[PDB]
C-alpha cells in the first residue's frame, strides 16, 4: 500500500512510520514545509502509526533526538514515539478491509488528515487547536498536549484494566476533535476502507 506523507506545516517535521516492533518502509524522514514522502506499507500490517515529529536533532548516523515524538533517538523509527503524538493508525488486509482512524489517546502535537487516495471511503482529519486550547495540566514543556494517561498514570486514564469512563481531560481531546480516539473505550471513529487501499497524511492540513 502507498501512503503519501505530505508536510503541509510552516515547519518541518520528521516523519516516522512503524508497527511497534518494526519500521514501516524506511521508518522516518524529514519533510520540509511543502514536502511530500511516499511510503510503501505491506500489505496485513496491523497495528501501523504514522506521526510527526517536532524540533528534531540528528547527527550523520541518523542519531539524535526529537521534542516530541522521539523513536529511541533514532531518524528512521522502530519502535514508536514519545508522547504527544498525533497517531495516524491503520491495520492493512484484515479479512479483507482496511482500517484506519487518528487517536488523541498518546496526546497530540501536529494536526493532521489522514484520508484514502483510492475510492470506497471517508477520511478523518484532527485538525483544530489543540495545542494552543491544551488544559493547563496536560501542557507538554517540551512541545504539545499530553493525554492525561501520560501525565497522571492512572488505572481510570490508562484504562488499565479495561473499564474507564470519558474524563473532563478526554472530554477535551474529543471537543476539539470529535473525529479522533480522545480515551481507549471512546466510541470508535475507525473507518472501514476497501482491503488494499492507498492513503495520504497531510500534516498541517489546514495550518
Ligand atoms: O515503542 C516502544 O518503545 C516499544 C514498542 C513495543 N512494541 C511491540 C509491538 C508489537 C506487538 O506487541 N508494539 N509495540 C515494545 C517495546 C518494548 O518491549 O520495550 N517498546
Ligand atoms: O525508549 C524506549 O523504548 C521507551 C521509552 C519509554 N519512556 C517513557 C517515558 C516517559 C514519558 O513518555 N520515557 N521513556 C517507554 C517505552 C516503552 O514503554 O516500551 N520505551
Ligand atoms: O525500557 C524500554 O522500554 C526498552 C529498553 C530497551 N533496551 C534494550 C537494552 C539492552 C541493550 O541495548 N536496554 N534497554 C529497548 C527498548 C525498545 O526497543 O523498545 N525498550
Ligand atoms: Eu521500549
Amino acid at each position: 500500500a502507498t501512503f503519501e506523507i505530505v508536510n503541509r506545516c510552516s515547519y518541518t517535521v520528521w516523519a516516522a512510520a512503524s508497527k511497534g516492533d518494526a519500521a514501516l518502509d524506511a521508518g522516518g524522514r524529514q519533510l520540509n514545509s511543502g514536502e511530500s514522502w511516499t511510503i510503501n506499507v505491506e500489505p496485513g500490517t496491523n497495528g501501523g502509526k504514522i506521526w510527526a515529529r517536532t524540533d528534531c536533532y540528528f547527527d550523520d548516523s541518523g542519531s539524535g533526538i526529537c521534542k516530541t515524538g522521539d523513536c529511541g533517538g533514532l531518524l528512521r523509527c522502530k519502535r514508536f514515539g514519545r508522547p504527544p503524538t498525533t497517531l495516524a493508525e491503520f491495520s492493512l488486509n484484515q479479512y479483507g478491509k482496511d482500517y484506519i482512524d487518528i487517536s488523541n489517546i498518546k496526546g497530540f502535537n501536529v494536526p493532521m488528515n489522514f484520508s484514502p487516495t483510492t475510492r470506497g471511503c471517508r477520511g478523518v482529519r484532527c485538525a483544530a487547536d489543540i495545542v494552543g486550547q491544551c488544559p493547563a495540566k496536560l501542557k507538554a514543556p517540551g512541545g504539545g498536549c499530553n493525554d492525561a494517561c501520560t501525565v497522571f498514570q492512572t488505572s481510570e486514564y490508562c484504562c488499565t484494566t479495561g473499564k474507564c469512563g470519558p474524563t473532563e481531560y478526554s472530554r477535551f481531546f474529543k471537543r476539539l476533535c470529535p473525529d479522533a480516539f480522545s480515551y481507549v473505550l471512546d466510541k470508535p471513529t475507525t473507518v472501514t476502507c476497501p482491503g488494499s487501499s492507498n492513503y495520504r497524511v497531510t500534516f498541517c492540513p489546514t495550518a
